[PDB]
C-alpha cells in the first residue's frame, strides 16, 4: 500500500526564519502521475497537479512565502519551504500525496517569537 | 484518521453499458479543500482540484467517456460513471481523495463481451 512518510514531525523555528518541512513518497518519477496539496488548518498552502503549481485557492497568509521544492520530488520528498515565517505559521500541517494511491500525514510546526513580534500580527 | 470506503469494490458489467463506481469519503462539503482523483493502472481518468475538472493529462482512452458526479460530492460520494464500457476498461481503478487528509481505495472492473467485441478493440 502506499504511505507517506515523515522522518521529522515537530519543527521548532524562530519568526522571521525561513524553514522546509519534508514529506516523503515511494519513488523515476512520472510527474503525470503526481499530485502533492499541502495544507495547514483549513488553509491550502500548495497545489501541484501533474507538474503544474495552481495558486487558485491559495491562501492570501501565503502568498508569496510558499514554495514546492520541485527538484526534490524526483527524490522521493515533498519539500515545502516557508520563507519569512509568521506567527501565523504555527500548526498542524497535512501532506496529502497522490501517486498510485493516496496518504498524508501531519507535521507540527511551532513559531518562538517576542511580544512585539506577536503583536505585529494580533 | 481521514478513512475512504468502498461498499463494492467488484463491478461486473457487460461491453457496452454504462457503469457507476464509488468511493465515499467524510463530509457541508467545501469544494476548495477537496481533490478527487481517479486512475486505472496508470492512465489518469479523472483529476478534480477545487471544484474544476483538469483534463489536461487525462488518457486517450477515457476522453468523452469519464464523468465525476459533482452533485454525488456533497454526499461524501466520489461517482465515476464511465460510458459505453470498453474491454480496456477492465482491470483495478484506484480513488485518490484529499480532503483534510488523503486515502485511497481500490476498485475492481471486469468487462463480459462476445469473441467480436473483444477483437474490435485488440
Amino acid at each position: 500500500a502506499f504511505t507517506v512518510t515523515v522522518p521529522k514531525d515537530l519543527y521548532v523555528v524562530e519568526y522571521g526564519s525561513n524553514m522546509t518541512i519534508e514529506c516523503k513518497f515511494p519513488v523515476q518519477l512520472d510527474l503525470a502521475a503526481l499530485i502533492v496539496y499541502w495544507e495547514m488548518e483549513d488553509k491550502n498552502i500548495i497545489q501541484f497537479v501533474h507538474g503544474e503549481e495552481d495558486l487558485k485557492t491559495q491562501h492570501s497568509s501565503y502568498r508569496q512565502r510558499a514554495r514546492l521544492l520541485k527538484d526534490q520530488l524526483s527524490l522521493g520528498n515533498a519539500a515545502l519551504q516557508i520563507t519569512d515565517v509568521k506567527l501565523q505559521d504555527a500548526g498542524v500541517y497535512r501532506c496529502m500525496i497522490s501517486y498510485g494511491g493516496a496518504d498524508y500525514k501531519r507535521i507540527t510546526v511551532k513559531v518562538n517569537a517576542p511580544y512585539a513580534a506577536a503583536l505585529h500580527e494580533h
